[PDB]
């Protein structure tokens, strides 16, 4: 439950990538309590970026080339509202990569998107 209002948008992007790399690390190490807290932090970052003029979730698009599949997945999931075409394309690439478990998460996201009851953002 953090005040991130004072952080620059660039610092938020860098912290988003750091915490989502650590999500990936946590999952691999079965450190589930740590994963859950890192997820909450990540969500707070995305909410702060969304609250900024223009919807600054757009700044997470830079992370689609980040060398970590969890970072790429989360960045694509959290940009579906601001960049549906680009975000969908990245999720499709994650599915094509067959890199599990991120590819199954991306597959389910795309299934929900295709159903249409679920729409972001």
């Amino acid at each position: 439950k953090l005040d991130l209002h004072q952080m620059t948008t660039q610092d938020l992007v860098a912290l988003f990538a750091k915490v989502t790399v650590e999500q990936d690390d946590a999952l691999l190490g079965n450190q589930i309590s740590r994963f859950n807290r890192l997820f909450g932090v990540m969500a707070e970052i995305a909410d702060e970026l969304k609250a900024r003029d223009g919807d600054q979730r757009t700044a997470l698009l830079s992370l689609f080339e980040y060398p970590n599949m969890q970072v790429r997945l989360q960045a694509a999931k959290l940009t579906l509202a601001v960049a549906p075409v680009k975000a969908r394309e990245q999720l499709e690439a994650i599915v094509s990569s067959k890199w599990f478990p991120q590819a199954g998460d991306a597959g389910m996201c795309l299934d929900l998107l295709d159903d249409g009851t679920f729409k972001p953002k």
